[PDB]
């Protein structure tokens, strides 16, 4: 019964780790909240998008001190992932939950991805274009709305040209990170992408873990 | 003895060799439970109604004129598919190892690869449009409903739909040759496993139904 | 220490490769030039691309002779690269230059991928839709205009159902073939066009090559 000890270790190993970051996040005090975030982008989603992201920036940092990367640490970071393509300016990072404002310049869609996360994204401008599973209808969101992407939901996605909008996730985040680079890895092999993704999200975590020594 | 190095190498080449002369030998000698006339005849009668409505009329008028080889309503459902870089969903109606039917549409605007495979394929556009580019030309054209498709064996195109395009689909030949590309999407870019286990999962069922109805005759 | 003897192999070997062909680059003659084809594609920049395309392969045949392929070795290959689909008419090819005439007739768009070669491309009808990186904003390009990808540079590229251009590159050609291929093995697997692609491309180096035999 050798053979069979890496098979028990992992299937004792996935069943302890599920239940120890499943009751982790059932316990945890969480940073942000998905109405916080998305009333925050409501109140300037009459704006200009570049207006909104720095009025939004600059109250996440009064409101969160010592959780939002400083500028120097920001930077837009092409997304390819599901077969389509944006960008991110990833302002909060933790092991559970995410504050970034993702949008695109130009037409994509695809795959929404099938993780252990709650996404809330509220749209700036442009247009976001929802197909849930199961349905043979679709459903466009404006500026204003926001869309819940619930856990274990997978959907098709679709943004216009100039479809900007402000994104708060939790859960378990690394869970995500398969899907997020699987493009990066056997579509755009956009290696230095790949090395700003990990580079961004370690600051982040670097900095939620500067903080929590602090207090 | 050099056959060592080469014994893998000799054993699948021998094993190439020899299913492709059983394979082949079987589609030149079985008989076929569809045509590729009567699915797009069908599908075409019902090509001016609304594609909700095209559905329930051609499922019921499959299940007339071919008891046996549809699955149940209880055994229907729509399975995301992602392949060649577009996004649709299928209703797969009836699949075996030489044929298959289903219902396979958008409702956003996609598209990719057609996929090269071992596999005749005939759509019948019900609503929306239908953007086919062949290989080595530089002009593509657009296909409306009441349009066929046919996708022979070999051939390589781009194909491109709007965000409201549904057909009903009819393809013969090897079908198991098309499922590595129907799922390479769903390993290397969506990584959504659970649609990859719904494939299976339909796919089984019309094979597993398709042999109950032999069991019985 | 002993195992580590394959890695700094691997680490000389890389840094040791890269000086040789960097250098050879910097310091090779070279047939074409980003002005020469920018030039005569734009003089054929109208509403016909199809004639374009002969007036082109006319007037490349007379002023570089024995360089570009003959009628016999052209054929259109699909080319599945980033998220987007297009097809090539692969005029001229060496280890460092190629002349091409790439376009589409459906509407695709993803990662333009980051390699090490710098590439032009002239419009000849179409539009085309580029989106540098780091920034909010995209640019549409219109027939006439010739887009420089550098190297090193990564942008989101999108087009119409009717955009076709000649294009020249120059760098290091081998290194863009992994990412012009990624898509064809790990989305499309047509093999058939890996064929196609790797044997013009075979063709027009064993040309280059027997003019240099014979000079
Ligand atoms: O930043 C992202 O992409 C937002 C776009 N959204 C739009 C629709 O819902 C899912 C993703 C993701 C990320 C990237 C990098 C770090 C942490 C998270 C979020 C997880 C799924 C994709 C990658
Ligand atoms: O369900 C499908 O996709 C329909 C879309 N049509 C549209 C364009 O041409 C090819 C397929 C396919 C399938 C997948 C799995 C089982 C049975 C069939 C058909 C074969 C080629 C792709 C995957
Ligand atoms: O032929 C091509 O594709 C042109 C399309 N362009 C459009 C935008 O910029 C990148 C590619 C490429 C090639 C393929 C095969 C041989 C030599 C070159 C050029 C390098 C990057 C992709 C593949
Ligand atoms: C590649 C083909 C694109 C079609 C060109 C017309 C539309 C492109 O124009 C787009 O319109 C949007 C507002 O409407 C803007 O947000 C985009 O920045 C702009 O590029
Ligand atoms: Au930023
Ligand atoms: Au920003
Ligand atoms: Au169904
Ligand atoms: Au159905
Ligand atoms: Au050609
Ligand atoms: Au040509």
């Amino acid at each position: 019964l050798w053979l069979g000890l890496r098979a028990v270790l992992v299937v004792a190993g996935l069943a302890v780790l599920l239940q120890l970051i499943r009751g982790w996040l059932s316990s945890k005090s969480y940073v942000f909240n998905r109405e916080e975030i998305a009333r925050l982008a409501k109140e300037h989603s009459g704006l200009d998008y570049e207006v909104a992201f720095s009025k939004i920036i600059v109250e996440l940092r009064k409101k969160h001190p010592g959780h939002i990367l400083q500028d120097e640490d920001l930077q837009w970071v092409f997304v390819n992932a599901g077969g389509w393509m944006g960008s991110m300016c990833l302002l909060h990072a933790s092991l559970t939950e995410y504050v970034l404002l993702f949008g695109t310049a130009v037409d994509t869609g695809g795959h929404s991805g099938r993780y252990w996360a709650e996404i809330s994204d509220t749209i700036l401008s442009g247009t976001f274009r929802q197909w849930k599973e199961g349905t043979t209808k679709s459903e466009i969101f404006y500026p204003g709305d926001t869309i819940v992407h619930e856990v274990g939901e997978a959907t098709s996605v679709q943004w216009s040209s100039g479809t900007w909008m402000v994104e708060y996730g939790r859960g378990f985040i690394p869970s995500t990170l398969a899907f997020a680079l699987a493009d990066t890895i056997f579509s755009t092999q956009d290696f230095l992408t790949l090395f700003y993704t990990v580079k961004v999200y370690s600051k982040a975590l670097l900095l939620e873990a500067s903080t929590h020594l602090s207090q």
